[PDB]
């Protein structure tokens, strides 16, 4: 126990607290810390852990557990790449772990990954610490850029991506204008017509009116297919994570039947694609309202 | 009266939290803040406490195992109720093994054409302290078709006419304490005996992330046994652990059952199943896909 998150009462344990999910914490056992640091955005930790393998943490929340990023990994990149015909330019905001890189590197109809992360710490750690992850960096097709995604949006050529994937930490730290409504507008402007944006958008359990919103701005940008897609990440606060999967109108989009199948996949296939936009009768009823 | 001394159970991680330990899931817990600690006793079984969580309501918990909270109870009592009820046509005989929180009672209760709930809970201090501390619990054991029995289930199947049930509702504890059999071969065998031609059972079977080694027995055990549909379904559950728990669904030699395509549609409104996340809960990630159906 050296971080501030670590336990007063015993060494070696981790536990993610934060007011985003108040009364509740995910507590992992330490058996190394491997690097702390302060960039210029985050504080930032890697640690080894006894049985999630090595864990990436910001402003005391996980980011990424080597246990389990296979379920973020995957379905955040193959829900909007399987959902279009023949994707070749696409786009990562955040992502500093390289681990949608890797996904997207998969598709072979790719030609150009451009990719825009804030936080060059975050990139540092996730070379040095994770390379089955960060794996994702070695594609020649991969454009890595230094910034805030919000400004990387504005100077976009409009119409210019087939997708955009928005790999955010939550919205308390840098990453807060990337839940906002003119944030959701730049993705839209920079879409082809029929292009598709696939962004992180929280736990159902723990944040449904930040859905809601969310959901309600999607609906006014998107004139195409506006659908929340769960998926289950033990090591995410609730056990599960969500994404809006958006498409700008223009050709058809059927989000919950991909039309573009693609070592092996750990998790996804295209029946879990379908049963991810199969929500709880609470939420549901929210979502579609 | 002095006796052996039990470890502290509360603020072992985070002072005024109650952090979920186990061998099942080395490495971890699950943490819950604690305003209250409402009851702490000793069965013939089971440590026994409630208490009162700041986000999560009340919580009950078995050998320092969480087995409910309200905030998420209808995630699982909807699931693994509905899931096997709404898989065969006009059920009216119906057996739960456990369920001494009376959720399952519950949305049992919710069939039309169910005419008995036989119930075997080897743990009156569960359904006593379900009762005094839980809203709908009292009420949900008053529905005039529920009988209830206190003994073991392995017991009570052994004790069963042959195909006397239409369905069978396992919502047992974990396999470390009095749950040990309801995993394990000849239980399986005496439920499948238990059942008519074409009836269903469904366990509570895990989790896919943490149990893959145990829920691969389950299943080898269960296609041994039941030559209708043996099926594993998952469903989202916060306060346990992983997040995720799965669901045994096997019928035997009669009528085909299609617990994918469930021919039935069905506390208030379900707050959680709904025909469409029926068929959803039987889509698993690869790597567990694999290893169900190999
Ligand atoms: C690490 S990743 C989440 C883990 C699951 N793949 C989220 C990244 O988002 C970055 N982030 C947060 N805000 C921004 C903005 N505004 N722009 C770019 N990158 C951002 C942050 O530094 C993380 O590395
Ligand atoms: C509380 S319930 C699970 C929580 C979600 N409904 C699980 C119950 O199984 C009982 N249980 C455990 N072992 C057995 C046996 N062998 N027989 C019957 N009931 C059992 C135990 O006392 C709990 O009340
Ligand atoms: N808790 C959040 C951290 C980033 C990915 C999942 C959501
Ligand atoms: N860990 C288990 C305890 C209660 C039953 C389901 C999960």
């Amino acid at each position: 126990k050296e971080p501030a998150c670590f336990s007063t009462v015993i060494p070696g344990w981790f536990s993610e607290m934060s007011p985003m999910w108040p009364g509740e914490a995910h507590s992992l056992k330490v058996e190394k810390v491997l690097f702390q640091g302060k960039s210029d955005y985050q504080d930032v930790i890697v640690f080894q852990s006894a049985t999630y393998g090595k864990v990436l943490v910001l402003d005391g929340v996980i980011q990424l557990t080597e246990r389990d990023e296979c379920a973020y990994q995957e379905m955040i990149t193959h829900l909007p790449l399987c959902s279009i015909p023949n994707p070749k330019k696409v786009l990562v905001i955040g992502g500093g772990d390289g681990g949608v890189l890797r996904e997207v590197a998969r598709h072979a109809s790719i030609e150009q990954i451009d990719m825009c992360e804030i936080d060059k710490m975050v990139v540092d750690v996730s070379k040095q610490f994770f390379p089955d992850v960060a794996i994702g960096y070695e594609d020649p097709r991969v454009n890595l850029v230094i910034g805030d995604g919000v400004a990387f949006l504005k100077n976009a050529a409009e119409g210019s991506y087939d997708a955009v994937i928005v790999d955010s930490s939550d919205p308390i730290g840098p990453a807060k204008e990337l839940f906002e409504k003119p944030f959701f507008q730049s993705v839209a402007r920079a879409l082809r017509p029929g292009g598709v944006v696939c962004t992180q958008a929280e736990s159902l359990w723990l944040h449904m009116d930040i859905i809601e919103d969310i959901v309600s701005n999607c609906r006014e940008i998107f004139k195409g297919s506006v659908n929340y897609a769960w998926t289950s990440v033990p090591t995410y606060p609730s056990g599960v994570i969500g994404f809006m999967l958006c498409s700008t109108e223009g050709p058809d989009v059927d989000f919950k039947h991909p039309l573009n199948p693609i070592g092996p996949l750990k998790f996804y296939n295209a029946e879990i694609h379908s049963a991810a936009f199969c929500l709880p009768s609470f939420a549901k009823k929210v979502i579609e309202s």
